[PDB]
């Protein structure tokens, strides 16, 4: 499982590579994940909860296109380790 690839593959077109929101992101409400204040207080649970459940009329929920392991690989990803 590369979460990278993931990401670019499902995340990428609103939350982009480089800690920043899209023009498409932001429009929808995402904020930056580079960010220390938000990266220590957000729980990896928080994340993966986020993936597969996403936010109604912001983010579409990934766990019917997702398994466990794929969206637990995603939160290295989003913590900015890749
Ligand atoms: C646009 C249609 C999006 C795609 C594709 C993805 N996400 Fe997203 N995400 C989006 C918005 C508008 C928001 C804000 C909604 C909210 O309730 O916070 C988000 C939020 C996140 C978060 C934040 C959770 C928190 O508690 O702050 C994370 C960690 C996140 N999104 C990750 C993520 C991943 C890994 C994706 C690919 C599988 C992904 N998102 C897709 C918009 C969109
Ligand atoms: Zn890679
Ligand atoms: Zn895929
Ligand atoms: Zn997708
Ligand atoms: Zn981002
Ligand atoms: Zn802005
Ligand atoms: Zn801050
Ligand atoms: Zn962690
Ligand atoms: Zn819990
Ligand atoms: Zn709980
Ligand atoms: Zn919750
Ligand atoms: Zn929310």
């Amino acid at each position: 499982i590369d979460g990278m690839k993931l990401f670019l593959q499902h995340c990428k077109t609103c939350h982009g590579v480089d800690g920043n929101p899209t023009d498409l992101g932001e429009g929808l409400g995402a904020r930056k994940f580079a960010d220390a204040e938000w990266q220590a207080k957000t729980s990896d649970e928080r994340i993966i909860e986020q993936i597969n459940e996403g936010t109604p009329e912001m983010m579409m929920p990934f766990k019917e296109k997702l398994t466990p392991e794929e969206v637990k690989a995603l939160v290295p990803v989003v913590r900015g380790f890749k």
